[PDB]
RNA sequence: AAAA
């Protein structure tokens, strides 16, 4: 690149000298300029023709003189922005001297220095002020001319896909503005614990306006950054991901038995899926997801395709930890000896051959862990929870392998039952091992029903609990204990409804948890069933919860990350990672 | 495989089932109990197979440290599923111990206990 | 009134909190917990004030006789008002009794504590609930005695627990009875636990914040407040 | 508004 650029005006001379900066000269140079007839083009074109390698330019601003208006100001910074950006350079910041002109243009070229980037910032002088050729060649023959540097400066990294969604705007009037900057620096702080919730220490190191970027309030156009940043999804059933369309019709092809498979049955479908306008009761939502499952995952060939395919699309989500929820009951039958057990190992080595080869490649990968859920009076006899609770007792002690079995997953039905306070006897030994509990109490369950599971089951997350409100010793309780909640923002808004739903006042309350310090993540619950995977799953939050702010996806992740059930080295690491590859996307994802 | 590679040739076999030992230690890692039962648990799920597990065993130390009183709640759940219960009884078995073994436990098989002449 | 007159006039101040021990005597007068428990759950109820009961603590000699495998039915009322509950397991503390204290007693934050290594599952389950460790220096190291006191070779496990992930805080216990400060209390961690290093003493500050009795909104504060005066000392002490 |  090496590229000078350069504001002249009633004194042109200043191009050459700042052409002399570096003592080897430079390979292109182009300079911006008013409309005003005092600057003479012509003394700069017989400097420069005289070297044909350089390429040299020249930009006017039409319908600018002097720049004595506001207006003026703001079309000539909005015009030298785009002429910036137009002549950016692919890959190495240039070179801008801005010694010439007013004070006006030259701060302007100094701000957008540093707004897009530039090598070098320097300035030019001499003690007699050079006119003519001869006066700055002996100027510099002699060495009077001084190069003053201020210092280096890296710019923002990415800001140029503005570039690339702007066009080049040669035909230009008083219409086409782009006020993007200004509004994110007057939504700086025209608005306690925000500034110091900073997770991912690297996030400070970023440029200023990029932590401010990250400041203003989400919005439904930050797809990509969404989809960029890398997630980790805690609540991922996964049964209920391959429920229909394209994967459906693959997982239930590649059966090993297919004659067997019940490929007649399809689910009903509810219209404006999936940001549907009417509540949806758990029972139906659970029968959403009967064409797969249980009746269908029996065979071997469908776990494994389906494990796979559920694999490609969490990698393909940018999700870097999952912690996939397991019935290996469920598709179990000792019609083909195929016990839990056989069918979560198959599980588990699926998903670590896939890590592994993903791995080994040196591709982004996933790494997965599982919960065994123990549903609660679901066959008959309640012995299903007690040897659910075995196998995945008996799972951990795998030990070596990528994949592990971290903890098991609880489901009461309504109430009293099933809440939380019958099974100590059973927990005491799921406790000992070293298994993590979490409780899907979400089903507007009484506030002792999730202070049992709290207390009682010494639960490290709860599903959902999306009535801690109308609680606030619970709130108090949640909190203190450092115990975090998994909200699924689609599952959560189709099954109970949330503003903007229909016929509906009552509003989410991430917003509100994250204000108060609850350890809140996001998930999906069940990708196929609500149809979004984890990007839009974070990306609705903008509607569920108005206001809310890049930063606050941010801490999302991060307690997500600190809830999810692993080893402190294996956290550490995670964390590295994480604000290693957050740091990376946030750098190169404020250039849209 | 040794089973039924006797069954094969038509011989004399020894059909043989198995038992877990849940080991008491009492110097440290406790959960060594539960690690036994739950393993006996998923292991006698195999469903198939001549040889199988049949149940779990009391072994350990029979003193009052460890004694059948305390378990109670970890063997509901095996109980439960279908495994029976041996208690071993060798070393200073106390009346009262071999009764909850017996009540509490529901043990279906004491370890020697030749002591019980002395409680009618 | 300390607290606010210090504020006053704008200088350094020390938010402190206050315990309420829950002390044990067993020469009569057995109520002497529960009317503890009550004590502290009323004071609770205060409300007001920059000083304020937060929790209660299991001191006194932990023998077998009065470990935490009975007091649940006490202490289930503690834990619904919402008091925080701190276990003094400093000496006898067998693994068994400090898990009754981590799962039967809910406790938040155990004392001493100094034999975690032996037990393997233990400190895993410290590690994953996050339940801090207040080990004071200067306490153990005259009581317990580590190196490089002579004859005595058992290695001091601040270190071990910082690497595992343990949330350690350095404590005094008592400023008089060891003759130290809380500074002379992390000083002597450079010879007690050798190759600790500085990170490791901010690490430790940290533990302490987090695993403090206090409300998420003033620990957000605290935090900030600690960001702001360790780069000020920080940046103080490398430029002289 | 001390290279307009
Ligand atoms: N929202 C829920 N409420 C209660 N139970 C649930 C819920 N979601 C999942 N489950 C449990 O998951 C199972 C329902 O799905 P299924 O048995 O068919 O296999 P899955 O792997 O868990 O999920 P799926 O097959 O739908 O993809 C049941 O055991 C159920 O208890
Ligand atoms: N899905 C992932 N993709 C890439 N790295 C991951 C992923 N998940 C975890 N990591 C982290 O990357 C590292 C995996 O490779 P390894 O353990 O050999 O260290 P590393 O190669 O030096 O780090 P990196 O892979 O980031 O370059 C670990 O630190 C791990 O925590
Ligand atoms: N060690 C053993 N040897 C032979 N038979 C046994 C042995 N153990 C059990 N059996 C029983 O004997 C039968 C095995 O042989 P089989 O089933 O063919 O009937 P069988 O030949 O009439 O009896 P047997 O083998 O005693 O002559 C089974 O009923 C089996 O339960
Ligand atoms: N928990 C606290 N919250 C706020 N300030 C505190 C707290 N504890 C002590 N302080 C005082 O605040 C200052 C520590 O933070 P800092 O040095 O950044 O000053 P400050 O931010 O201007 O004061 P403040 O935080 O009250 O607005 C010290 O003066 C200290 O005495
Ligand atoms: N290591 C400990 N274990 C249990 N309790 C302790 C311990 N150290 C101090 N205490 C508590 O301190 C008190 C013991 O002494 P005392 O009752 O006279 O009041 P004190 O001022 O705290 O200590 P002292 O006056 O003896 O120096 C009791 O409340 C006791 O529970
Ligand atoms: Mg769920
Ligand atoms: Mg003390």
């Amino acid at each position: 690149s090496r590229v000078l650029l350069c504001s002249a005006g009633h004194s042109s001379m200043v191009v050459p000298e700042a052409f002399h900066a570096v003592p080897e000269g430079f390979e292109e140079v182009h300079v911006f300029t008013t409309d005003s007839e005092k600057f003479n083009p012509v003394v700069l074109n017989d400097f420069f023709h005289s070297l044909p390698n350089v390429r040299f330019s020249i930009t006017k601003c039409h319908g600018l003189a002097d720049i004595l208006n506001e207006r003026d100001f703001e079309f000539y910074q909005e015009m030298l922005w785009q002429w910036y950006l137009t002549k950016m350079p692919d890959n190495e910041l240039p070179y801008v001297c801005l010694s010439g002109g007013i004070k006006s243009m030259s701060a302007s070229l100094q701000k957008a220095a540093t707004l897009f980037g530039a090598q070098s910032v320097f300035h030019v002088l001499a003690d007699n002020n050079p006119r003519n050729i001869e006066e700055m060649f002996d100027a510099l023959q002699k060495g009077q001319i001084h190069f003053i540097e201020m210092g280096y400066e890296p710019g923002w990294a990415a800001l140029r896909r503005l570039k690339k969604i702007l066009p080049i705007n040669e035909g230009c009037s008083r219409d086409n503005f782009k006020p993007l900057i200004s509004k994110s620096i007057e939504e700086i702080l025209s608005n306690t614990g925000k500034s110091n919730q900073l997770p991912f220490p690297s996030l400070a190191i970023l440029p200023p306006i990029a932590q401010q970027w990250l400041q203003l309030p989400l919005s439904a156009n930050d797809g990509a950054w969404i989809q960029n940043l890398p997630k980790v999804d805690l609540h991922c059933h996964l049964g209920g991901f391959a429920t229909s369309g394209s994967l459906l019709d693959q997982v239930r092809g590649a059966a090993s038995e297919p004659d067997l498979i019940d490929r007649t049955f399809s689910p009903q479908e509810i219209a404006g899926w999936p940001r549907s306008h009417k509540s949806i009761s758990l029972d139906k939502y659970m029968e959403l997801g009967n064409a797969n499952g249980s009746k269908l995952l029996k065979d071997k060939g469908c776990l494994i395709r389906q494990v796979e395919l559920l694999y490609q699309s969490l990698v393909n989500d940018n999700v870097a930890y999952a912690e996939i929820r397991c019935s290996p009951n469920n598709y179990a039958d000792k019609n083909k000896n195929r016990s839990a057990w056989v069918v979560l190992q198959d599980i588990n080595d699926t998903f670590t051959r896939l890590i592994t080869e993903a791995k080994q490649k040196n591709q982004f990968y996933c790494h997965v862990n599982l919960l065994v859920i123990a549903s609660r009076k679901f066959s008959g006899d309640l012995s299903d929870i007690s040897k659910h609770l075995a196998l995945a007792i008996t799972a951990m002690q795998q030990g070596e392998g990528v994949c592990r079995i971290v903890g098991v997953d609880l489901a009461g039905f309504e109430n009293k039952e099933t809440r939380a306070s019958y099974y100590e006897h059973d927990f005491k030994a799921v406790h000992r091992c070293g298994l993590a509990v979490t409780a899907h109490a979400g089903e507007n369950d009484d506030p002792e029903g999730i202070w049992q599971a709290v207390y009682s089951l010494h639960a490290r997350r709860l599903g959902h609990a999306l009535n801690l409100l109308e609680a606030p010793d619970l709130m108090r309780t949640v909190i203190e204990r450092k115990i975090g909640v998994e909200m699924c923002p689609y599952a959560n808004y189709q099954i109970k409804g949330f503003a903007p739903m229909p016929n509906f006042s009552a509003l989410y309350p991430l917003k509100k948890y994250l204000e108060a310090g609850i350890l809140v993540s996001v998930n999906t619950d069940n990708i196929g069933i609500s149809g979004a995977n984890l990007s839009e799953n974070l990306l609705i939050l903008a509607d569920l919860c108005p206001g809310i702010s890049r930063m606050d996806v941010l801490t999302i992740i991060r307690n997500s990350i600190e809830t999810a059930f692993i080893s402190h080295d294996f956290r550490m690491e995670l964390l590295k990672f994480f604000d290693r590859k957050i740091y990376d996307v946030c750098l190169i994802s404020i250039k849209n």
